[PDB]
Parts: C-alpha cells; structure tokens; sequence
C-alpha cells in the first residue's frame, strides 16, 4: 500500500506540464 | 501514510489550472 | 483515511476536462 | 481501501493526454 501512494506521487509532473501548456498559449 | 495522502491532496490546483487553460482557448 | 481517498477520487473530472481541451484545439 | 488506490491509479492517462495536448500546440 505505502507503495501505491508512492506510485501515485510519481502529480508534481502533471503540474509542471500544465504550466508548460499555459506558457505555450 | 495519512501524510502521503495529504501530500497528494496538496488535485484542486490541477483543476484550477485546467480551468484557466480553457479560459485561455 | 478512507475519507482522504474519497476526496482524491472527487481525477474523473480532470480527465473529462482534458478531453474537453483537446476538443477546443 | 487498496482498492481505492487501484482506482486512483486507473494518472498515467492524465499524463499521456497532457502530452498529446502539447503536441496539438
């Protein structure tokens, strides 16, 4: 389990990419 | 652990930014 | 806790909005 | 519960779609 939460935390990137997209607009 | 879920909840922002992107289109 | 996972599941929407964005492009 | 984390892991796609969006810009 503490494992599955670690793999979920593997979301920061999603954020980063959203920011990048905004920059692209 | 209750900790790792707190850091995952640190997603609301992802939503917000998506909405912002839509506004940019 | 089972609670914090319920609030995390409150991501489907993120998907939906991404799809919508694509449609906007 | 290990179940709710499995359904949360059902985020990889979110990533993929973001990448696709970038490609669309």
């Amino acid at each position: 389990i503490e494992d599955k939460l670690e793999e979920i935390l593997s979301x920061y990137h999603i954020e980063n990419e959203l920011a990048r997209i905004k920059k692209l607009l």
